[PDB]
């Protein structure tokens, strides 16, 4: 890579020759005001990239030494920082976050003010470092082969890529190995008993609470393994916060008025739950009507409708959600991801599950009841339905995720246009590939006591999805820049959530299905609502006590990495405590000593 | 009190002479080889209490520098120790807990080994401090008066009594002051409205959903300010723990092997509630078949059936509990107190609330379609069972709480007399005033839509407990050594499962009640069991929607001592910071300064 750290591709298109030259000039005083070397190259054919390098080892040093300092200060590292002289950096991941927060983070604290595109240049468009193409195709050939990733494996995707890469890797590998248990039994369940079986309804729900509860407790323990527990103390700040007051220079804004603008997510929900449902509903009823009712060539009109119509609207409410996730300030980039991620998944939630539940729940039991006012109505639909979800549409969804973006896409010749066409592939996040496995795991949770190979096929899948993952992320993107994490975000409460109705759904689904595979034939006058509620209620509380009991079993089991990091925190006080911090009288003349007093007490015994 | 800290009542009653006085020698060597000042005075006609003062100035003040620093390097403190000559104890809380550490915590350590009764003594009944008389008939006679305490008050009785009692005086002050709301709501219902009203049903749902995360947010924030917010590292180890190995000197036990022990809690509680059911049951329909079927003399047997039946079964289910609480290990006392509070929560909440249910739901609802298995049943029954177990069992509560306990009870010559009737008062418990309150608040939540004057009652009988409870531990009771803490315990859990089944029961009433006040006159053929469950399902999962938008409403607004206890433990740091620690390189030759980069850049734009 010729030592090259990050590329700046600052832009000279829309912007005029006196203003741009004086915008460059503005940027590369800034990078040799803060210690990096710069090297300026042709770009393409309306960009110009500079390349970026710390300038020297001592400068390097002195930076990444004040850079354990500040995380060890605000409560991450637990243990003292290494002098400054014998400081080098661990891996690629520590040198190359040093580098971007000394780019990024603004003049206030020591860095320099380059935000992309924000502020004040709008040019630059992006910061990208450069890919280990090398260690990158050995990781790729070694790990395309094994069964399962170990823990060094994990530290390599640790080390390359960052940690919130490799929180997301280490999360799907312990998810497509705690997907063994429900494989075993839904292939056993499959071959033995038939669809909507209770044992295997009972232990889903068992594995769904067991599965949460673990990764709950391994996301505690590789956050202290990896020194990054408690790094939302040094989230990076943003530039579009736009603050109410200054107290010392951190620019305060009042909780309560965020809280005040965080209750509009309420109409934004009632929104696009009504809007989604109204569209997903409308199709429904259409292709049912066309395809039952009423050819060959006519019931393709509701599948065009839905792909040219859901993300259309999906596009829509995804501006609305930005456009009022900017309203809240969010000082931080972490908690507006989050907040973008949860305005996100209520989209997500109708958009994956309504098609199954209106045909499980609005379409099974009444259909005839209903249809006369636009019948015999096909039993294998539902079936039919979690088959496509669950196997085509992850086969699809494989295909346009890795195959269509590979088809879509002097001495220093071949770097020059390596990096020129590094420079035109996707910036990489993490949260589609997160969506990706939680929407997986909703239907696994939600709708699999219909068609028991569902924890089958997502086992295959998922050990095909790992290594997919892995070759996008080194072949068809830029390379991300080392993003720390200690979770995986919201997404473990949109687990619990997703498990949470998935007991609901599924008790449902057995007892009005538990005379067939029909289920409520047509016309529901045989489902009796106060069995169909009871069932519900009883189910729903067992899932709560159930939960509760391994969250409390659980807690009380400390992983070794949570036992020496509370051991580190005594150490290092301890270390502290150790280099610095170097009348009345008449009742008590009677007896002097010990002896005496023994004596009153053997004279007033005896 | 003449300085005297501690009296520790040595015993000779069962013990025969020469082992008594031996285990006295043993008593007193390992007093003044610790630092403590003993003088032997005679007790009662069996017994011999020692009294204990720190030895000297010095010594205290080397024994409370050392009880900073060790609540410091385990994570309380968050603040430097202040130096051993400067030092001195900062109340009588401060004084009296490290002169009860070096009495009772055990000689690995620095302590000496006095453990009261269990383990090589037998002897020594308690070690109890003496009461400062003055002090607490001052804030006696000073906040008989006061209708709200300051913080100044709840900072009084934590420096008396330590912080055990004080969060337990914030909680119910605390509570007192937050009943102001639902007392004038169900003034206002009960004025304007009938019983049975659906808008004081949802107010005193959210009513509880804000009281509950309010006392969580008060919690976190009292512990911070008390400096006693991670006290769990330093609870105090017990002597009837039984280790397996020893690892380097803890005495470690396997927690999976506890875990396996702590499964008997389940055929322990089945136990439990089918025996107390049983027997509550079977006097309900005794009472009802006596009273309504077939007098005035024969109306009483239930009554004393309950009265000398219900605490021989509670006291049975007591030593079973404690004998299950010694089989499990439970290394702390804080552990082994939390988990029999646990066990006893369930006896608790059948025995108070079982009558009220049997009566509101299966007697209203059911009677005439049983009484002919053994109707016209009486409507008031539930509306005077709340009015009996609000108001009139609150008030003979009050009266053996503290009424009967009352009428039940030369220069040295006053003050050995004064010890000596401190001496056969009770040992004072404050989780049974803890349980009092939480009962109550289990009634409140329950079944407040039945005479909605119940919050009214109960604001009334906070306010003469809050000082009841204060006259009781100051005279009727020995001075309780002070203890810290940093919740109330179990408690809030309990209280928070106790609202969340009173959102259950309080919808079930509000619907089956919602046609008068007889609600179901006798043979249930109207309701319709699948209006029953809807209501509930809606109303049990809108209580966990609102309370989780309350939890996350109220974890966002950081309290000041939270606030304040977050940035010490930065301070420190940058304390401990500054008093001590102090071909490839072608393409990087093209241009050296950052102008000749600007001089590439604009004859690459140009
Ligand atoms: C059946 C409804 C489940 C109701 C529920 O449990 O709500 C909260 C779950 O919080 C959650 O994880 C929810 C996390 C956010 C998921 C919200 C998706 C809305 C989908 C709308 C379509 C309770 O929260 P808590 O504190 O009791 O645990
Ligand atoms: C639990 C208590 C449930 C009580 C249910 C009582 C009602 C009942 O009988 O349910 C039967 C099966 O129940 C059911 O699958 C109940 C399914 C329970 C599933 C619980 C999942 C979460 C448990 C997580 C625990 C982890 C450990 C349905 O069959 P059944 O012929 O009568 O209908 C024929 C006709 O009415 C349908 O057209
Ligand atoms: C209606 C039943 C309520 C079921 C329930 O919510 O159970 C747990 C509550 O934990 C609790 O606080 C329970 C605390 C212990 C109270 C148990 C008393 C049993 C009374 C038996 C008579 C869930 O726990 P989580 O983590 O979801 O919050
Ligand atoms: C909520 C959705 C509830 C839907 C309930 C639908 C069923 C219904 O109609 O309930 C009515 C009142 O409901 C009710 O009190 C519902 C009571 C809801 C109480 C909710 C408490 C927790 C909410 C916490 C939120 C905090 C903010 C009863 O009257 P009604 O004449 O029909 O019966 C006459 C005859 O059938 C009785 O013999
Ligand atoms: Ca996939
Ligand atoms: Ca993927
Ligand atoms: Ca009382
Ligand atoms: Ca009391």
């Amino acid at each position: 890579n010729h030592h090259v750290d990050y590329v700046i591709r600052f832009n000279y298109g829309d912007i005029d020759t006196p203003e741009a030259i004086k915008k460059f000039e503005v940027l590369l005083l800034e990078l040799s005001e803060v210690g990096l070397q710069t090297e300026v190259r042709q770009g393409d054919e309306n960009s110009l990239f500079v390349f970026v390098r710390a300038a020297s080892k001592k400068k390097l040093k002195r930076a990444v030494y004040q850079s354990r300092v500040r995380d060890w200060l605000y409560g991450v590292r637990n243990t003292e920082p290494e002098p400054a002289s014998s400081a080098k950096p661990q891996s690629e991941a520590e040198r190359l976050l040093v580098i971007y927060h000394l780019i990024t983070v603004p003049k206030a604290e020591g860095g320099a003010g380059i935000t992309p595109r924000h502020g004040e240049w709008k040019n630059v468009d992006a910061i990208f470092p450069l890919h280990d193409e090398e260690t990158n195709r050995q990781c790729m050939r070694e790990w395309s082969k094994k069964t399962f990733l170990s823990t060094e494996d994990l530290d390599r995707i640790r080390n390359t890529f960052g940690e919130h890469v490799g929180f997301y890797f280490a999360f799907l590998q312990s998810y497509f190995r705690f997907l063994m248990f429900p494989a075993a039994f839904g292939f056993s369940c499959w071959l033995l008993l038939g669809s909507f079986s209770i044992i295997y309804t009972v232990v889903n729900c068992l594995w769904c609470i067991v599965f949460i509860e673990y990764w709950k407790r391994q996301e505690e323990d590789l956050s202290c393994r990896w020194q990054t527990k408690g790094v939302s103390a040094v989230h990076e700040k943003r530039a579009e916060f736009k603050p109410e007051k200054e107290i010392r220079v951190r620019g305060v804004f009042p909780a309560t008025k965020r809280m005040y603008r965080q209750l509009l997510q309420v109409p934004f929900a009632l929104l696009a739950a009504v809007a989604l449902g109204a569209i997903i509903a409308t199709c429904f009823a259409i292709e049912i009507f066309i395809s039952e009712v009423y050819k060959g060539y006519l019931v393709f009109i509701p599948t065009i409708l839905v792909s040219a119509l859901i993300p259309t609207m999906s596009a829509v409410l995804l501006t609305v959600a930005t456009k009022l996730n900017d309203y809240e300030n969010y000082e931080t980039q972490d908690a507006y991801k989050v907040a973008l991620t949860q305005k996100i998944f209520v989209v997500n939630f109708i958009t994956s599950y309504l098609p199954i539940i209106l045909t499980a729940f609005v379409y099974v039991p009444f259909a005839s009841r209903i249809v006369p006012y636009l019948f015999s109505i096909n039993p294998d639909r539902l079936r039919k339905q979690v088959i496509y979800f669950t196997v085509t549409a992850q086969i699809v969804g494989f295909a346009l995720e890795t195959i269509v973006p590979f088809v879509k896409q002097e001495d220093e010749a071949r770097f020059l246009t390596r990096v020129r066409n590094e420079a035109e592939l996707e910036d990489y996040d993490v949260t589609d590939d997160l969506r990706e496995m939680c929407i997986q795991f909703g239907y696994l949770a939600l709708f699999s006591p219909v068609w028991p190979l569902v924890p089958v096929s997502f086992l295959i899948n998922n050990w095909v999805e790992l290594r997919s993952d892995f070759f996008k992320i080194c072949v068809e993107c830029k390379r991300p820049w080392p993003q720390r994490a200690d979770t995986i975000g919201p997404w473990l409460d949109s687990l619990g959530f997703l498990s949470w109705v998935g007991s609901i759904t599924s008790s449902a689904l057995v007892y009005m299905f538990s005379n067939g595979h029909e289920g409520p034939n047509g016309e529901p006058t045989t489902i009796r609502c106060w069995a169909l509620l009871l069932t519900i209620f009883f189910s729903e509380h067992l899932y709560l006590i159930v939960r509760y009991a391994v969250r409390s079993a659980l807690a009380k089991l400390e992983p070794p990495n949570t036992r020496r990091e509370r051991i580190e925190r005594f150490m290092m006080r301890k270390r502290y405590l150790d280099t610095v911090l170097s009348p009345t009288e008449r009742f008590w003349m009677r007896q002097r000593g010990w002896k005496e007093s023994a004596e009153v007490g053997l004279s007033l015994i005896t």
